[PDB]
């Protein structure tokens, strides 16, 4: 049902950056591809952190993979093989909420 | 300076037109049901019924407390009955205390 | 490497008016070594102030710090910043891979 929220506990976000839009792009439609994630967004940011000890500001595109628990794992996994970083960004948000219809989409999709 | 929360929420959804974004925004704010909205053009890609999309759409980010939220996400979907949206909840575990309360003010 | 647990890991969100303010906040939190890495978004925002209801263009900045640097970053980032009431949300991951972990606890 699409008007009723419900606790989830089995979703995660995991997020990342990569440099380029191309490779943003190739990322985001190969994981979708290969069922470890049902969405993923992309959006362009500017980073700013030390690098060989001095301040960098990057532009980079930030990736969100909307992905299970289950998928978790082999998602990170195979991000690590195809990522062009040697220490990519990985950080992982769990919502606590969503609704029915769209923790069903999402499961679906997987 | 910081405390932490256990009621505060962001509801982040997603719309297809800018100016769906907007109107929404503008709305719920002024509905009392979320105090504060931003929004970010975003490029997803996403399996619907078996196929593969790529869309430019607007992401939504509102900013609630946990007594607002079903209320908030139920009207939302009254906006686009037709559409299957994202919804997802985050928790945020802290706060500053001014932040805090001008959000719960900010709700009706 | 692998995917980790993670508990002492925290994103500090907030928001500011123009792009330049919001480069100089981020360059100065990790010159400061409050911050390991900030992130900055364009986004539209949408909100109850003054008695009213604003559409503004602000500039989205997240905050990469850990649980010990987070009191010291929010306390700077109150005499820093160039809004009245700033946006102070926290969120907490609950996982990373190993190595970013550690990168993140190391830049600090």
């Amino acid at each position: 049902d699409l008007s009723s929220l419900i606790e989830t506990a089995d979703l995660r976000l995991l997020l990342t950056t990569v440099s380029t839009e191309v490779e943003a792009q190739q990322l985001a439609q190969a994981a979708v591809e290969a069922g470890l994630a049902a969405c993923v967004s992309i959006t362009p940011i500017q980073s700013c952190y030390r690098w060989q000890g001095a301040i960098a500001r990057e532009t980079e595109q930030q990736m969100s993979f909307k992905t299970t628990v289950e998928q978790l794992d082999a998602l990170q996994q195979w991000l690590q093989s195809q990522h062009p970083y040697a220490l990519p960004e990985c950080l992982v948000l769990t919502p606590i909420a969503s609704s029915v219809a769209y923790r069903d989409w999402l499961r679906s999709s997987l």
